[PDB]
């Protein structure tokens, strides 16, 4: 045989392996939740690396009284938790900060080398005492291989997500995604790598804000094909 | 020869030549034009890959009662074209979203590799059912080549544009600008890499608001040598 | 051996030298300094390559009666400066320029070859006639070397800086920073290149806001450990 059939079948065969071609984009969806259940969601793609890189000041629920807030007030709210006594704050900022955070990644990634760092409040690598001296990329534990977490993605054999619960101070996010080069050919290497760095960082970014997570769902996650999981473990 | 006119002729010559030195930028200047014909130019350069990269929250005309419009605002507006039904918008937004793009290019730019390339409201390739399966950069028809139009240079025989008209609808852009190695010498290749490299990527961006385009051709245009084009087909 | 103090040892060398380390970030915070002794800074850091790029409108001081202001304001203010007659100020903007910029860098950082490049108010190479013509990246100027200033830095012997007047108009900024390989290896050769590439831009800035350098010693650099000099060349 029926060709309507095989008709269909190839359709959905382009959909489901388009993603494994050069220059096909991989996509990196992160999502902030808040304690009253609203939502942030940042989106980066890039076919060779996608670079997720979110400043706490970016990572703060930033709406009040339906005005967003400035970079300026934000700043000046997460500098008590870097510095000792350096703001004016009489109460904790946990309101603002996310609860919960979600890595949602979809594409031909590389899951041996993914890494996901969340960072101090300034930038700098997370420990006890953050310090100039003690600061570094990649560091071991931001490569997460079989801790993360499959996800349908309703043919692509290509979606998982990582999670991780926040302890009411800001952080900032580094996410390094590379593309799978498994099949043995190094896409940096000869003439061809010119064309590489052209297409680095190349991608608009998208920021979005929900009341509620059903509308992340409904207006994002359904709209687009990102497969997401809820507190219920049911998938939208 | 008379060596008061050899002296005009050798800096003339120095001036219209020296985009194509090693180091020297390629100039990317974006407009958009909007219905009450107000305009939003943004200027990038580089001397190796020019990466214009704009959001569709950031090509909206953002000012309101003279006060800048917030993000979240903007991306509110945005929500309803790329979601059914995603805000509560009982009209469009029409008075925000440019009528015109007119993209700018001088210097020694590769223009058989120049891309412009016109993706959708959240930054994903542009097609009537946009999805996250079907994402890519560099599309064949983003490469313009001999559809670019010459404009003069001023002695510098290196000035292109090229112009499309939008549908009422957002957009976000990505345009990538080469620079031309036509002299058979790969820059890429060799030690020389790691100082392209490091020049990647590092010159301020600039956006300018303008209320009119005549204040765009006198206080941009003919201030730093970008000549453009308007309406009837004269250039300023 | 005294084994107590064998480990003191230890420990202050682990401290002293761990920016040598392979994905150990260098360390880049530009301090601007305002009118009425009000700070901003900026932090940047990557262990292969530094790119520090602020625009004009982000120099400026932008509080106003405790609210940010808008690039929009800002960059109104800003034109006058760059396009005779292009805005309908009456005075100048001299309260809100900085008078004095600081770079402190610190870590593993090739002092041969680190640049800092102050730029016009639009992003163009500084000149009298800023025109885009004679645009160009990394002029011979920029490489500061010896004329670099040395600070403590408390036994890492790596932390230098630079100090420049500005004169009571808008600029602009852009710093690159490359690693120290003068151990006689590339690391852009060979198959680590792609490791390096991955690495390039994937730390998240920090803008920092503050009334007085007291402030900026206290809450920052004493914080972090980044030694810095005030106008008594004492250092804090
Ligand atoms: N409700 C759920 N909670 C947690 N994990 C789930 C849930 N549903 C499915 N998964 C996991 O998702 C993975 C892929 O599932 P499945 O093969 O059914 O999806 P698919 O639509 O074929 O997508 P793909 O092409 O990505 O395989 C499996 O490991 C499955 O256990
Ligand atoms: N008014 C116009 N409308 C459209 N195209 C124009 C207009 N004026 C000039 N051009 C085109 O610009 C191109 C360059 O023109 P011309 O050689 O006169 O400029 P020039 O000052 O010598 O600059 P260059 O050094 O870039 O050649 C030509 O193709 C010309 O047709
Ligand atoms: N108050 C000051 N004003 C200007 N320069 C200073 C001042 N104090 C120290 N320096 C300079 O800093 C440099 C390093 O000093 P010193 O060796 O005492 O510091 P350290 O704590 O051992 O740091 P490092 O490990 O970086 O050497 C010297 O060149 C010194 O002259
Ligand atoms: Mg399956
Ligand atoms: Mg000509
Ligand atoms: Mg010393």
């Amino acid at each position: 045989a029926d060709l309507s059939l095989a008709r269909q079948r190839l359709t959905d065969e382009s959909v489901n392996e388009a993603p494994r071609a050069y220059d096909a984009n991989m996509e990196l969806v992160i999502v902030a939740e808040y304690p009253e259940g609203q939502c942030k969601s940042f989106h980066f793609a890039n076919p060779f690396v996608i670079k997720g890189v979110i400043k706490s000041s970016e990572l703060m629920w930033d709406i009040d009284n339906g005005h967003q807030m400035s970079e300026y007030e934000l700043q000046r709210s997460i500098n008590g938790y870097a510095a000792s006594h350096s703001n004016m704050r009489q109460r904790s900022a946990i309101n603002r900060i996310p609860k919960k955070l979600s890595f949602y990644l979809r594409g031909n990634v590389d899951w041996n080398k993914a890494s996901i760092d969340i960072r101090g409040p300034t930038g700098l690598s997370m420990r006890q005492t953050e310090e100039y001296s003690l600061d570094r990329i990649r560091p071991p534990c931001s490569y997460k291989r079989n801790k993360f977490v499959d996800l349908p993605s309703c043919g692509g054999r290509c979606e998982k997500a990582w999670y991780v619960e926040l302890d009411g101070r800001p952080v900032s996010i580094a996410v390094i995604v590379p593309r799978n080069m498994h099949n043995g050919i190094n896409l940096y290497a000869g003439p061809l790598l010119g064309n590489v760095i052209e297409g680095l960082d190349t991608v608009p970014e998208c920021t979005q804000w929900f009341d509620n997570a059903p509308e992340l769902y409904a207006y994002h996650a359904s709209n687009y094909g990102m497969t997401m999981l809820d507190q219920f473990s049911v998938i939208h």
